[PDB]
């Protein structure tokens, strides 16, 4: 017999095969980069460097997910709380959280730990969830949310539009890629995502887009006051060593 998706998940977490990419976030202005996304990449052993794509929802199945998300945390402490120097006060580094890491305190203890690399202020963390991940937790996202924000823990709504808006207490929503998709392609699209950047405006939220491509994307979005860009007109999630080359060549212009 052969071991299932989840068993070979473990053996790779065990052997820190997990790895993290960042991709790049702009201002809606443009200008140097604000932060990273953290994705997680899998340096298979004999398969090369992939996406675990496929095998996320075994990781979700099995809870594995939550120590994988832990596995990155800690390493994304390691790559860049020793390279704070070239981190401009402020710098976002956001992960995709799953609902299943809601439950008891262990993501206060988590995001703890990994502020604990940098000085006290000089990042905002971000974790981004799912519309769909907050539903799923809403018996603990009232105290939960309280903790991580004393902390200076941010939220985003992650994939957004893909009345529980009063039910969570949110910093940021994030556009889904479909949306920004379609700028241009006919009046209606944008009507839909003009009543999203202004429900982000009410409500005193950050707002990202995702999938930002094209020139015209992005001047939609930064005319109507988008405050951060991602996708692949900013940059494509890049090895560490790719990052701090870029960094290095940003504080050289500044
Ligand atoms: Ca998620
Ligand atoms: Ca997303
Ligand atoms: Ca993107």
């Amino acid at each position: 017999r052969v071991a299932s998706p989840s068993s070979e998940l473990r053996r790779a977490l065990e052997a820190n095969e997990f790895i993290p990419y960042y991709q790049p976030l702009s201002p809606g202005q443009g200008g140097r980069w604000i932060g990273v996304e953290v994705l997680m990449r899998w340096r298979h052993p004999r398969e090369g460097l992939i996406r675990p794509d496929l095998f996320i929802p075994f990781a979700e199945r099995s809870g594995l997910i939550v120590p994988m998300t832990r596995a990155l945390m800690r390493q994304v402490a390691e790559d860049l709380g020793g390279h704070a120097g070239k981190l401009e006060p402020g710098f976002h580094i956001g992960f995709n959280i799953s609902a299943t890491h809601c439950h008891e305190l262990a993501l206060v203890d988590d995001c703890r730990e990994l502020l604990a690399a940098f000085p006290p202020g000089h990042i905002t963390l971000v974790l981004e969830l799912t519309e769909r991940e907050l539903i799923e937790s809403s018996e603990v996202t009232d105290r939960l949310f309280d903790e991580l924000h004393a902390l200076g823990v941010k939220i985003a709504i992650d994939d957004f539009g893909t009345a529980y808006l009063r039910k969570f207490q949110v910093d940021c929503l994030k556009i889904d890629q479909s949306f920004v998709a379609r700028i241009g392609i006919d009046t209606l699209s944008g009507h839909i995502l003009d009543s999203i950047v202004e429900l982000s405006a009410k409500l005193d939220l950050d707002i990202v887009a995702e999938g930002v491509e094209t020139p015209e994307q992005r001047d939609y979005l930064a005319a109507r006051g988008v405050d951060y860009l991602q996708g692949y007109l900013i940059g494509r999630p890049m090895p560490l060593e790719s990052l701090l080359s870029s960094l290095t060549v940003q504080e050289g212009q500044g």
